[PDB]
C-alpha cells in the first residue's frame, strides 16, 4: 500500500546526508549523521517540533548519540536544525537515548537515559554503573524576522532525576529506567506524565507511571506496574484515566488503564488490550508506537500506529495507522510506502492537519521521513461521520412506550444490517465485515440455506489485529430471526465459536426438529427448551460476562439460562461468531433462516436495554438510509 491520495512525504532527517551542529570541546562543527531514529513530532504553541536520535557513526543503539531537533513555522515547508541535548562525551559511545517528549506551554520537557561507555543494550546491564536519567527543557519563542514570523528554542542544561528513583519497588530491587520514547502527556490536572520502562536486578522489564505535580522539579512513581515483559509504554488520557499501551516483544500488546496516576493498573481486556499483534503470528519483536488522543470534528478519539512486520525480526515493515473511539477500532491504512522497513513513528494532528514522522530503514541506515496524511485524515473524518450518524440515528429512535428508553449505543461495536455485497455482510461501523455463503439479501439482513450456508464475523480470525478480542471477556450479540424449515435434527442459528469449525462453542443458539430451542453453554450437554413456530419472527440475545452465558428469546431468558461457559481459569479464544449457519460446507447441518440487524456490544446489556432492543427491532435497520 502507500499514503492515501492527496498525501505525500519527504526525507526530513536524511541518513548520511543531513548535518547537525555537533559540539565538542567548546567547539561546534556541522557534522553529518549516519542515522536518525526515535521520532517525536509535537506542536508547541504553533511551532512544529521534531525530536529524534542523532546517531553519528552507526545505527547501533550503543554508540555516539545526541538528541537532534528541527522546527518549523510553515508546517514543514522549512526547518531549523539544532542539538537539544548533547551526551557526556565521556567515551566514543557516550549517548543520550530514547528521548520522550511532553509539551506544556511553550515548553518541551525531554527525558532521555544517559550512558557513558557501555556497548551493551541497557536491559542486559546488571547494575546502573553506566546509567543516568536526565530531563532537559527547551523553551519556545516566536517572533518576526524579515516581516515574516520566526521562532527559536533555547535548550536548558539537562538535570539528573536519579534522586527520584527508589532503590526498591514492591518485591524488587531497581536497576535503571528510561522514558517510553515518542510523545508523553500533561494530565488534565496539570501533571507531567511519563510512562517509563524500568528494569530490576533480575533484569526484568516492566512499565510504570513517572509523574510531576510541580512543573518538573520533583517526580514520583505510581505505586503500581504492568506485568513483566512490557516495554516502551506510550500513554494517553481518556475519560479521566490513563490508557497505557505497551510493547511486548514476541507477544500481543498489553494495554492498561489507571485512574489514580499509576497506583493501580487494570488490563483493558474489554477494549484495547491484546488487540494489536507485533507480527502476523505475534511471535516477533514489537515496536515503539504513537498513541494520542485528539478531538476531530467535536469527537474525541485515539490514533495508534505500529508496523505489521511481515518480514519478521526487527525489519518491521508496513507502518499502519489505527483509529478508535475506545469501542470500534478502524484500520485507516498503511502510512509507510510499499514494503519498506518502517518501525518507530510519531503522528501529529495540528490545525486540522495530520502529519507523521517515521523511520525508513535500508541495511540498518535510518532516516525519518515527514508525511502529510491528507487522504488519511479524509478517511478518518468520514468514518467518524459514520459512527456519529449511526449513533445519532439509533439514539433518536422513539422506542415503543410517548417513547420508552432510547436504544443504547454505549458499547455498540458492530452492526450487520441492510448493506451486503455478494460475499460480505457489511459492518455499518465500517470496521469488520462478515463473510457469507448461500445468502440472499433481504431488507436489513440476509436469508440463508444449504449445507455450508451462513455468515462468519471473525474474532480470532481477524488475524494479527483482533478488534473483537474484548468478546473473550464480555459481549452481547443481538439478532432478529425467522426459521423457514423445521430441521432434520438440530441446526445452528447464532453463536460464538471457540474453533474454526463452529463445533467447539462458547455460547450458542440452535433449534431442533421438535420445535424447541437448543441453547448451548460451552461443552455442557444440551437440553432443548421452549418452543417456536416455523415462519415466525423472533428476537435473540446472547450475553456473556463473568464466565456466564445467557440466551433470551423475545426479550426473556430461556429456562435454565445463565450457565458457566468458561470452565477453568484460561481465557477464551473465540474464533468467530456464526450467524444463520456455520458457513462451513463441512458441517452437515442446513439452516434455512433469515437473520436481520445483528448487533455486537462489548459488555453484557442489562434487562432494560435488552427489553428496548426487542420492542424496537423493527425500527433500527439501516435500510432506509442505505
Ligand atoms: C528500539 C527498536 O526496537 O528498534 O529498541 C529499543 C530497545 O533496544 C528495545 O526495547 C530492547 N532491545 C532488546 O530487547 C534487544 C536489543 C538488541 C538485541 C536483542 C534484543 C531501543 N532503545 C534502547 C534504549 O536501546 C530503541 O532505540 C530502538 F532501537
Ligand atoms: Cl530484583
Amino acid at each position: 500500500a502507500s499514503l492515501a491520495p492527496g498525501s505525500s512525504r519527504v526525507e526530513l532527517f536524511k541518513r548520511q546526508s543531513s548535518k547537525v551542529p555537533f559540539e565538542k570541546d567548546g567547539k561546534v562543527t556541522e557534522r553529518v549523521v549516519h542515522s536518525f531514529r526515535l521520532p517525536a513530532l509535537v506542536n508547541v504553541d504553533g511551532v512544529m517540533v521534531a525530536i529524534a536520535d542523532a546517531r553519528y557513526e552507526t545505527s547501533f543503539d550503543n554508540s555516539l548519540i545526541d538528541t537532534v531537533a528541527k522546527y518549523s513555522v510553515d508546517d514543514g515547508e522549512t526547518w531549523e536544525t539544532q542539538i537539544a541535548i548533547k551526551n557526556s562525551r565521556a567515551s566514543s559511545v557516550s549517548r543520550v537515548v530514547d528521548p520522550t517528549v511532553i509539551v506544556k506551554g511553550n515548553k518541551l520537557y525531554v527525558l532521555v537515559g544517559s550512558y557513558n561507555s557501555s556497548r551493551s543494550y541497557w536491559t542486559s546491564h546488571g547494575d546502573a554503573r553506566d546509567w543516568d536519567i536526565l530531563l532537559a527543557v527547551g523553551e519556545v519563542t516566536k517572533s518576526t524576522a524579515g516581516g515574516k514570523i520566526t521562532a527559536s528554542i533555547k535548550w536548558g542544561s539537562p538535570v539528573s532525576l536519579k534522586e527520584f528513583f527508589p532503590a526498591e519497588m514492591e518485591g524488587m530491587h531497581t536497576n535503571q529506567f528510561l522514558g517510553g520514547a515518542g510523545v508523553a502527556i500533561v494530565a488534565s490536572n496539570g501533571n507531567l506524565v511519563y510512562p517509563v520502562q524500568v528494569t530490576n536486578k533480575k533484569k526484568q522489564v516492566f512499565s510504570k507511571i513517572f509523574y510531576s505535580e510541580d512543573e518538573g522539579k520533583t517526580w514520583k512513581f505510581g505505586k503500581g506496574r504492568s506485568a513483566f515483559g512490557c516495554s516502551e509504554p506510550v500513554a494517553l488520557e481518556w475519560e479521566g484515566k490513563l490508557i497505557i499501551n505497551t510493547r511486548v516483544d514476541y507477544r500481543r500488546r498489553l494495554v492498561y488503564e489507571s485512574s489514580d496516576m499509576g497506583n493501580t493498573w487494570l488490563e483493558a481486556v474489554g477494549t484495547l488490550s491484546r488487540v494489536w499483534g507485533p507480527s502476523p503470528k505475534s511471535n516477533q519483536p514489537g515496536s515503539q508506537s504513537s498513541f494520542t488522543a485528539v478531538t476531530i470534528e467535536g469527537m474525541r478519539v485515539m490514533l495508534f500506529t505500529h508496523p505489521l512486520n511481515f518480514k519478521g525480526r526487527w525489519l518491521r515493515d508496513r507502518l499502519n495507522l489505527w483509529l478508535t473511539d475506545n469501542q470500534r477500532i478502524y484500520n485507516v491504512g498503511q502510512v509507510s510506502i510499499g514494503d519498506e522497513n518502517s518501525a518507530y513513528s510519531s503522528v501529529l494532528y495540528k490545525d486540522d492537519k495530520l502529519y507523521c514522522l517515521h523511520e525508513i530503514n535500508s541495511n540498518e541506515v535510518y532516516s525519518l521521513v515527514f508525511a502529510r496524511l491528507v487522504g488519511e485524515l479524509r478517511i478518518i473524518k468520514s468514518v467518524l461521520q459514520s459512527w456519529k450518524n449511526w449513533d445519532s440515528h439509533l439514539s433518536s429512535i422513539c422506542t415503543p412506550a410517548g417513547c420508552g428508553p432510547a436504544v443504547t449505543t454505549v458499547g455498540l461495536v458492530g452492526f450487520l444490517s441492510h448493506s451486503a455485497t455478494k460475499t460480505e455482510w457489511e459492518d455499518a461501523y465500517r470496521c469488520v465485515n462478515a463473510s457469507t455463503a448461500n445468502a440472499e439479501r433481504v431488507p436489513n439482513g440476509l436469508k440463508f440455506a444449504g449445507v455450508g450456508g451462513g455468515a462468519l464475523w471473525p474474532v480470532s480470525q481477524q488475524g494479527q489485529n483482533q478488534r473483537y478480542h474484548f468478546a473473550n471477556h464480555a459481549f452481547t450479540l443481538v439478532a432478529s430471526v425467522t426459521i423457514h424449515e423445521v430441521p432434520k435434527g438440530a441446526s445452528p442459528l447464532l453463536g460464538a465459536s471457540l474453533d474454526s469449525s463452529g463445533g467447539k462453542k462458547l455460547l450458542g443458539l440452535s433449534y431442533d426438529k421438535r420445535h424447541q430451542w437448543q441453547p448451548i453453554y460451552g461443552s455442557t450437554p444440551v437440553t432443548p427448551t421452549g418452543s417456536w413456530e416455523m415462519g415466525k419472527r423472533y428476537h435473540v440475545v446472547l450475553t456473556m460476562a463473568n464466565k456466564i452465558g445467557s440466551v433470551y428469546i423475545d426479550g426473556e431468558p430461556l429456562e435454565g439460562s445463565g450457565q458457566t461457559v468458561v470452565p477453568d481459569e484460561r481465557t477464551p479464544d473465540i474464533s468467530h461468531f456464526y450467524v444463520g449457519g456455520y458457513k462451513r460446507s463441512g458441517m452437515p447441518t442446513d439452516s434455512r433462516v433469515t437473520v436481520n440487524n445483528v448487533l455486537l456490544y462489548n459488555r453484557q446489556l442489562n434487562a432494560e436495554e435488552i427489553r428496548t432492543l426487542f420492542l424496537s427491532q423493527d425500527l433500527i435497520g439501516t435500510e432506509a438510509h442505505m
